[PDB]
């Protein structure tokens, strides 16, 4: 069976872009599964296929294969393969096994929590290749949940279900990251609060020391955690209680006594504290993703500007500015030149420190620029 | 005596742009010198001026001053406090102590060679300060040398020299960076051979290993260098016989014997290689900046675009690029677009494995966009 694209679809794959949407699927299979696609007479890849989703193909390979399984069972041992090392020498670490796309397995997800990891497939040829993936993983881990509960799930048709596929799943689970531990909530109904993508930028806070830091946008206080090092007060900021609550929990299971929450409108916080003359020696803005489409770029870009024109107000001379963006519409040109407007508005000079994003388990792909979502920037006050 | 600037200059430095251009200047002292700048009777900063250069303005400090001179050297010797923890640990190392305006020097650039300081001014200012500058730099180096021929100098309408200003320069000294030594030549006529604004970048390519890595636009080798004791071959391709020389001096120096240096333009090389059928595991360019002026980069983005769309022809699967441009006006986002091109053109996944710059002792300021020329960015073909 083949599916057949038109040429919309042919430049796209020839581009190395995985992903091909129903409107230029010509014709194809009448069940979801592993399919070649031809543009004519011509092969152009493997990929997972679905006929009754918008994004109806999913590239995992450019060249043919005799077995499209065993094809994409190798591509998961690969994945696997460039997270081995890491895993023998930071056992009790946090990390992501599987990034979908990024380790040309589209619709698979696997994260590492000291031990126990956490399947989530989300396109339907992975479903019956769910305890091959288990298998996979058992030379790496104690046990195995399959949390396949997420939304994106009922596109492709498949079942909601949190269910363990290997081993005795723990509720809780201590990850050892750096200088601190966090608590990991394997529970369905339970925020995991690992945020992993930011592992390596909470480690990188580590090198700074001051008198007082503000984590806005703290979620579980994970920044916070390490800025409780090296700084006397450190305020996380959030307007989830919920997830206020965690950040207390890892602050005492750290003996972080100098971590305070405090639930408000990130917004207003920092134009009130502004007002009322409070300074800080550092500042870390990780908010949820302000551009969800690409039609609410200029509104995004906007709200991003506020936010970090009013956190550099905050800062002394030698401060530190921490700023990211999740949205991947949020292009990386636009949030440099958004902090640097930003900078120019507040009349303050900034050096470069640091210009990061996401970490080497969850893969970029030049390619495929919606794998890249994540920017991470460190400036310094002159 | 004062610098005034009319309304628009006013705004770049407000900015903290730290340029302002004889048209903004409304007045300012008969000849150059450090003097305070001002917009009406408000005061902006503290600069370095010449009455007679189209950039007339360089700025220094945003706050007053009672002396000057004195804030200049201040600044002058922050700079060189923040090398001193990597000078402590490795005296025989290659770095930047001065990086003009990244460091709040403006006109200055002094270079560190296991021992011996190599200082360069531009500006006016700067020339009757030599003797104070290499007693702040005593402390920390053996020698001081005055490489003061840049042509650039005579918009300031200073001499053209090459002079000692403490110590014994010597002709030639060895300088270790990572797990190879390198040779760098202090005399007037020769090429210092030294590029330590890639020196992070040379060193991060240890990691890698292979069969047969190919260096373009190598220049003195350094590259080579480092892949030598990674790749059973490493073949290192230059146009200049002269910089091909002290390559092989270099490969010598270190007993390395699997490196084969090629006299060839880089352009025709990689396509013959192309077409010879001739594969590599790994191909590092470097090329000198296409781009020096905002209107060479309509044409210098196309030479980018066929020199890696070519390197990229020439990688095996799993095969890495290294990739890189000097150009300022090659922005960081026409750099990655044009490599984004060049992969999509080529039919090749690329992953990217990291995105880099320069290194902490060439500071870039987010305000001073010319601070900021060099883009370093590592893939693997999936
Ligand atoms: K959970
Ligand atoms: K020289």
């Amino acid at each position: 069976m083949r599916i057949q694209v038109n040429a919309k679809g042919a430049a796209r794959l020839l581009s190395r872009h995985l992903w091909v949407f129903r409107r230029d699927v010509v014709s194809g299979p009448e069940t979801p599964g592993l399919y070649p696609v031809y543009w004519g007479r011509r092969f152009l890849a493997l990929a997972l296929y679905n006929p009754h989703t918008d994004l109806a193909v999913r590239a995992y390979r450019f060249a043919p294969a005799e077995d499209p399984v065993a094809a994409l069972l190798e591509n998961l041992a690969q994945a696997l393969a460039r997270r081995e090392a890491v895993l023998r020498q930071d056992p009790e670490g946090g990390y992501r096994l599987v990034h979908a796309e990024g380790d040309l397995l589209p619709g698979l997800v696997v994260d590492y929590y000291a031990g126990h990891a956490v399947v989530q497939a989300t396109a339907h040829a992975w479903e019956g290749l769910l305890p091959q993936v288990a298998e996979a993983l058992r030379p790496h881990v104690q046990s195995v949940l399959a949390k396949n509960d997420a939304r994106t799930r009922e596109l492709e048709g498949l079942p909601l279900y949190v269910r363990p596929l290997l081993g005795e799943v723990p509720e809780r689970v201590q990850v050892q990251e750096g200088r601190v531990r966090y608590l990991v909530d394997l529970r369905a109904g339970q925020k995991t609060g690992a945020y992993l993508d930011q592992r390596e930028n909470r480690l990188y806070m580590e090198r700074f020391r001051g008198e007082r830091a503000l984590d806005v946008f703290s979620y579980a206080g994970g920044f916070a955690l390490h800025l409780a090092l090296g700084f006397r007060e450190v305020v996380a900021v959030d307007s989830s209680a919920e997830a206020l609550r965690r950040a207390e929990e890892n602050a005492r299971l750290n003996g972080l006594g100098n971590v305070r929450v405090l639930e408000a409108n990130a917004f207003d916080l920092l134009r009130r504290l502004e007002k009322e003359g409070e300074r800080f020696d550092l500042v870390v803005l990780d908010p949820p993703a302000f551009a969800k489409g690409k039609k609410d770029v200029e509104r995004a870009y906007r709200a991003y500007k506020e936010v970090n024109l009013r956190a550099i107000k905050l800062l002394k001379e030698g401060g530190i500015l921490a700023t990211a963006s999740c949205s991947h519409h949020m292009t990386e040109p636009l949030f440099y030149a958004m902090v640097a407007e930003a900078a120019q508005d507040a009349h303050r000079l900034l050096r470069v420190v640091e210009k990061r994003g996401q970490p080497f388990d969850h893969p970029v792909l030049l390619n495929h620029p919606e794998t890249h979502y994540l920017k991470f920037a460190v400036f310094q006050v002159l």
